[PDB]
């Protein structure tokens, strides 16, 4: 497992670019790597994603476009097509 508070917090500086703002900024990428670097386990990734998935539902300016390219533009391994409708609960490590 992991700390949900750390999941969304790590995307603090990313929220901007994720909300349609400019980016991904250099300060944002820093957290993205730390967040993904932590989710090395199965139960760690499921919670991490789900955590952001819920906190994203309460957002109206959420730009799914910046969310998918967020980890990509930051040079990160993610063969996933990034789908907010995807069940992160059925994901492995
Ligand atoms: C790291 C693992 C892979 C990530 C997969 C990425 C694909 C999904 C990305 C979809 C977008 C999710 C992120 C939304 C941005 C965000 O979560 O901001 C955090 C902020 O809204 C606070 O979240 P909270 O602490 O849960 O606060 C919730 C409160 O209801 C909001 O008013």
């Amino acid at each position: 497992a992991i700390s949900c508070g750390a999941v969304t917090s790590d995307l603090s500086p990313c929220l901007t670019y994720l909300t349609g703002g400019p980016g991904p900024s250099p300060q944002c990428c820093g957290g993205v790597k730390k967040l993904l670097a932590a989710a090395n386990t199965t139960p760690d990734r499921q919670a991490a994603c789900n955590c952001l998935k819920s906190a994203a539902g309460s957002i109206t300016k959420l730009n799914t476009n910046n969310a998918a390219a967020l980890p990509g533009k930051c040079g990160v391994n993610i063969p996933y097509k990034i789908s907010t409708t995807t069940n992160c609960n059925t994901v492995k490590f």
